[PDB]
């Protein structure tokens, strides 16, 4: 589970990296202002604060979604279920 | 299962034609910003930027969402279950 | 299942009720833009052209989310299950 | 059940209050604006009308969402079955 958890991790770490690369490059975004950017996209907040003002932004970005939702909200299930649970259940206890 | 997905991937493509349809002549958006910000309705990233004016569209876009959001999620959970998994598995072994 | 249906379309439609009559009085919203508005955060679409202002309004807005999500969400899943579904498959066979 | 909701009653609270703090602070909010922000972004809805301006703001913002989403939901998921569901049920019949 803990390689479950870590491909899940990787994933979602290229992942954003993609879209930091592709945001910062095509729409003009600071690394930081894109991957910030990326991830209030793909866990569907949607702020609106940077939304992509090209064709080519747009089109990709529907495609992210798409491609990037799935994915990430495994990677929060995964880490809610694997991680975050357990470790509240062991604060329940003193060793 | 290629023909599971096949049925949601259809469905969803209509799904999205009509609300590029709609949003390109009731509120005047380019067919491009239509279908742009009918992906953004329905997967409720929602970002803001394009949102509807006039009546018929906010009423349009309330039955959109009741009636779309169930098939594209829908859609997203069989791309990730059925294509994008075994993909991933996959690239795990070397043929 | 027609009537578990029942129980959470009329549910549904008092919830948004509440939510028009709350943000047309406080906020001071038509009736059409409050429940536009109702729908939009309940979904968690959240365009926010129409976000609330006043400290009342920001408060109720934390309670409705709460309160209304698990409610709306319900009654998405249990149409697209019970309602959209069926009428799918129905259409695959010619009677 | 009613000791599993009250677990994460409080973590979310909890998961709450830490974001007041955070965003009142850092990026300048008030209390109960801060609140405000944090329930609209750990339940999606993203409204965008107090995104955060900070680079340390950005930062925080993606490990609060990741963190936050998985406790969030389970809140809502079992109030929703745990509590909702149960007094809806008992208001089908007079004692
Ligand atoms: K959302
Ligand atoms: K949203
Ligand atoms: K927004
Ligand atoms: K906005
Ligand atoms: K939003």
């Amino acid at each position: 589970k803990d390689k479950e958890f870590q491909v899940l991790f990787v994933l979602t770490i290229l992942t954003l990296i993609s879209g930091t690369i592709f945001y910062s490059t095509v729409e003009g975004l600071r690394p930081i202002d894109a991957l910030y950017f990326s991830v209030v996209t793909l866990t569907t907040v949607g702020y609106g604060d940077f939304s992509p003002q090209t064709d080519f932004g747009k089109i990709f970005t529907i495609l992210y979604i798409f491609i990037g939702i799935g994915l990430v909200f495994g990677f929060i299930h995964k880490l809610a279920v694997n991680v975050q649970l357990p470790s509240i259940l062991s604060n329940l206890v003193p060793r």
